[PDB]
């Protein structure tokens, strides 16, 4: 994907950069607003990281571990907030965009999972559209720093439970994301992953836990046929396994037609999408069995079955409401992502942790956490994966 000569030249172009530490300003997850500070050392001097830049979206590659960078942000911010939900990025100055930091692995690494790589849509996106929108979409007062929720997504909860770095290629389409970036498809995501990892040092793909949730963007936003979505899903698994991937967290798709935005869709539109989701889920199960029979490490979670339980009896799963958004949005219009919204009366009363949905499409961070924990329980804190 990148010649060996190009890799050497890039890796030898050594420099330094600074770290932007982001945090939730409120102690409540009802408030999505965030702010940032530069990372500092204990003596008050600026914290810097050594490494090299590369772009095919600039990634900064450093020898400094994600834990060390995280620790510097925690100490700099010195918040007594359990909901601080700290994230960090590389940045040369005040004008810089939020650049992902890749921590290079050691040459003598043990045979165990040491990072999470995510592929998918808005259900896994951690801010891929936010630099492209000049930090204006989704509005950072009502959506958590480029996440289409009031906090972390399921992949971040999974990565945190295992104390692992998470590197994200996921980006959706239900919020008008394609008015900001092109190349959002799963094949474009796998291509981008393959290109950027050639620049990494001592990269062993066998030590990566891959997460993949794909198909809802295609069925909801692009009216794509079931065979073309099945073919793209099979193609992603073929390309990843041929490039050394051994470990996957696969999942069935929740019935997206249960989301508040479908209150404003016709019955014909709803039945079309629902039928496509059901056919796709049978194919996802067949694909998981196919790779499991070949000796790959596959964890399959039935998110569809869990979501049916959650929406039919929310009171049995820690929720008061599964039909309305927490935010006071009572229509389906992508322009609403540009504005600040108040919480509806019922959600302000119960708290955002008691609602399944945050906006007309996306789940709350409590729903993301519930799914992530059910996943770890199902797989016995991921038993067929070596940690
Ligand atoms: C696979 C992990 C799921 C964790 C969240 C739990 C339940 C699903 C939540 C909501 C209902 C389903 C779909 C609508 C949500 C996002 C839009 C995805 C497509 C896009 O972005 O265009
Ligand atoms: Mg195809």
């Amino acid at each position: 994907m990148v010649s060996a000569a190009e890799v050497v030249s890039a890796q030898e172009n050594q420099t330094y950069t600074y770290v932007r530490c982001w945090y939730r300003t409120s102690h409540s997850k009802d408030d999505a607003a965030t702010d940032w500070k530069w990372a500092k050392n204990q003596d008050g001097s600026d914290f810097t990281i050594d490494g090299y830049w590369w772009s095919s979206k600039n990634m900064f590659y450093t020898n400094t571990s994600q834990n060390v960078i995280r620790q510097r942000c925690e100490e700099t911010l010195d918040l007594a907030n359990e909901n601080a939900d700290i994230t960090f990025f590389a940045a040369d100055n005040r004008y810089s965009y939020n650049h992902t930091i890749w921590s290079n692995d050691a040459a003598m690494q043990p045979d165990q999972i040491n990072k999470v790589v995510a592929l998918g849509d808005s259900l896994s996106d951690t801010g891929n559209i936010f630099n492209a929108s000049q930090w204006r979409f989704p509005n950072p007062n009502s959506w958590f720093l480029g996440h289409f929720s009031n906090g972390f997504v399921w992949t971040e909860y999974v990565a945190k439970a295992k104390n692992l770095p998470l590197y994200n290629w996921a980006v959706g389409g239900a919020a008008g994301e394609n008015q900001y970036i092109a190349l959002t498809g799963v094949g474009e995501q796998v291509s981008s992953y393959l290109t950027y990892t050639k620049l990494a040092k001592n990269y062993n793909p066998a030590n990566t836990l891959f997460t993949l949730e794909f198909g809802l963007n295609d069925f909801m936003n692009y009216n794509r046929s079931v065979p073309e979505v099945k073919a793209d899903y099979a193609e992603a698994l073929i390309r990843l396994t041929d490039a050394g991937a051994k470990n996957f967290m696969l999942m069935t798709l929740p019935d997206a037609t249960k989301a508040p935005q479908f209150k404003y869709s016709t019955q014909e539109e709803i039945e079309t999408i629902r039928a496509k989701v059901l056919k796709m889920n049978e194919f996802i199960k067949a694909q998981a069995m196919y790779y499991k029979a070949q000796g790959y490490n596959i964890a399959l979670f039935d998110t569809h079955a869990l979501f049916e339980k959650l929406t039919s009896a929310p009171e049995e799963h820690g929720f008061v409401n599964a039909s309305d958004p927490c935010l006071d949005i009572n229509r389906s219009s992508s322009v609403d992502y540009m504005y600040t919204h108040s919480l509806r009366s019922e959600c302000a009363a119960s708290g955002a942790d008691k609602f399944v949905f945050w906006d007309v499409t996306h789940p709350t961070t409590a729903t993301h956490r519930y799914v992530a924990e059910k996943m770890l329980e199902s797989s016995n804190n991921l038993e067929e994966f070596r940690f």
